DNA sequence: GTTGGGATTG
DNA sequence: CATTCAA
DNA sequence: GAATGCTCAATCCCAACTT
């Protein structure tokens, strides 16, 4: 769509370095810093050559698909980068980094005389010639004759270094700078210190970059012995770094659920602090048959649990190993009986979801239905909110493109912001909250945010969720939230009804053939008939005349 | 000729 | 989380 | 009662599939 310098990406990565240059100056080593000056020694074409190829997939590149205008001849273009060893020509490849390179007519072609296979496809042909072409040559040792040169770039990993410096985190791409300068990524603007960063010490970025490793080559098939071995045993001094190494210890731990090691993903479990974890080990240990450790811990998670959730699974989990350790048949209670409503509904030929069948059924003149699922509430939250979600509490915002804080996650969110949370939220014991909404609505549209869904909430479902919604269910949602935002945030009804007329609203979770309820949809069904809040479960037949 | 997926571009 | 498994 | 399969559209290139 036209941004009107044709060197814009260039621009972007120059702003990059600069940014890294004041914000970071004390955490670069030796080769970062010969890096960033010698980038700026390079004439402009060499430059915007080396974004190109940093921008683009992988490391290999044919000179023909390097075209490109500004930069004109790329060869040219090249040679002040070959001279820095930033880029190999003639690099050595492996037959697959050759098979990326090559097209299939140019190898069909090349390996002809060992071809008698049949006529079949690409990652067939390499499965078939890697036994054969195990060593690896370079480009001129496959073929001689092949007349279009090959560069491969080697400063990958001193640019994901910078990257993941300046975003705090390697999922962000530099395209972040154009989405944003097009308009189709709107990011709500912080003013915030010009001392805030990301990191703080070099051994964070270090370690980041070390476990990122590690999810990458467990995501390749790699045995967790030698993992577990690279892993550090002992927990990181920073927090949210401890949240990654946690996050990663889970999954290996789920892995070993899959292949059926109870005993090791109960160790991998334990020594995790992930939410959700110490539920794991418990019934990791129940499914290796350790009966007797998997009631202790059980108990031990009783006496002081970490969420609702954790309270919730223990209830089923307990008596069980109870009855697996002969101990009495403990006495319950049945469920807090939940508001039922059962419809039997044509057959739609075809699907029709059944969520968009109910509130079809239940919208009629008076009655609006709409399905939400806590994106309204939700929004309505980040909406009243806003103004804390974004304060500028330090280390909260370090670059243009954060669409949530950073400590969003953290326990003492609510605490670092406490005066305006109840700043925000007193707005709903007088009645400006109303107001407080629209204005933040009309002024915040389409910025992005982690509670706020703006495609969902159009101004008719606003207006009647403001006008039909008590103020004291607002409250006692939003601190619900607050309370646990991660465990929280999902699981309310799908729908909700609103009968403007007399301001009333009911909740309506749907429930087809072969559907039941979630563990989350269920604790909010029970705190919101706590509240003798109207929620309602609908359980859906179909009719089939014959 | 003709789709369809993935890389690329702004 | 929406399909499969267990009596 | 429970075990498990990081967001834009428009465009260009290359593999696969028709007769």
């Amino acid at each position: 769509p036209a941004l009107p310098e044709p060197f814009y990406y260039l621009h972007n990565f120059r702003a990059v370095l600069a940014w890294i240059g004041e914000r970071y100056a004390d955490l670069l080593d030796d080769q970062e810093r010969a890096f960033i000056a010698a980038f700026a020694e390079l004439p402009e074409a060499s430059q915007a050559l080396l974004v190109r190829m940093v921008m683009r997939k992988g490391t290999l590149f044919r000179e023909g698909k390097l075209a490109y205008a500004e930069i004109g001849d790329t060869r040219a273009a090249v040679q002040p980068l070959l001279a820095l060893g930033w880029v190999d020509a003639q690099p050595t490849l492996e037959l697959a980094q050759l098979f990326g390179l090559l097209k299939k007519d140019e190898l069909s072609q090349l390996f002809r005389d060992h071809l008698g296979r049949a006529n079949l496809r690409k990652d067939a042909l390499l499965e078939r010639l890697q036994p054969l072409f195990p060593e690896a040559r370079r480009l001129a040792e496959w073929q001689a004759d092949f007349a279009e040169p090959v560069y491969e770039l080697r400063c990958m990993a001193l640019c994901d270094r910078l990257r993941l410096m300046y975003f705090g985190n390697l999922w962000q791409d530099w395209s972040e700078f154009v989405l944003a300068d097009l308009g189709i990524y709107r990011y709500e603007s912080v003013e915030f210190s010009a001392d805030s960063r990301g990191f703080r010490l070099r051994a964070d970025v270090d370690a980041y970059l070390h476990l990122f490793d590690c999810r990458q080559r467990f995501d390749l098939g790699e045995p967790l012995e030698e993992l577990l071995a690279g892993l550090p045993g002992e927990p990181y001094a920073n927090p949210w770094l401890e949240g990654r190494r946690v996050k990663l210890l889970f999954q290996f731990a789920q892995h070993c659920e899959k292949q059926r090691d109870f005993d090791l993903a109960q160790r991998l479990y334990r020594q995790s602090s992930h939410p959700g974890a110490r539920l794991r080990a418990i019934r990791s240990l129940e499914r290796g048959e350790r009966f007797a450790e998997a009631h202790a811990l059980a108990r031990e998670a009783s006496c002081a649990p970490e969420s609702d959730a954790e309270r919730q699974g223990l209830a089923r989990l307990l008596p069980r190993l109870q009855g697996k350790l002969g101990l009495p048949r403990q006495a319950r209670a049945a469920a807090p009986e939940i508001d039922r409503l059962d419809l039997c509904l044509a057959f739609p030929s075809e699907p029709c979801s059944v969520e968009w069948a109910v509130r079809e059924h239940l919208e009629e003149p008076g009655c609006a239905v709409h399905y939400v699922e806590n994106g309204l509430i939700n929004s309505l939250f980040g909406l009243l909110c806003w103004e804390a979600i974004f304060a500028a509490i330090p280390g909260a915002f370090f670059h243009p493109f954060h669409s949530a804080p950073a400590d969003l996650h953290s326990a003492d969110f609510r605490q670092r912001r406490a005066a305006l949370f109840e700043a925000c939220l007193g707005r709903l014991e007088d009645g400006s909250y109303r107001d407080a909404i629209r204005c933040r609505y009309r002024d915040k549209f389409g910025l992005q945010s982690p509670f706020v869904y703006w495609e969902l909430l159009g101004e008719e479902l606003l207006e009647q969720a403001l006008d039909c919604l008590p103020a004291a269910h607002l409250r006692a949602w939003f601190e619900r939230l607050l309370e646990d935002i991660p465990g929280n945030r999902a699981g309310l009804p799908d729908l909700i009804q609103f009968w403007p007329a007399q301001r009333r609203y009911r909740m309506v979770e749907v429930k087809g053939p072969g559907d039941r309820l979630q563990d989350n949809q269920l604790r909010w069904l029970q705190f919101c008939r706590e509240r003798e809040m109207p929620v309602a479960v609908c359980y859906v037949r179909w009719h089939v005349d014959d």
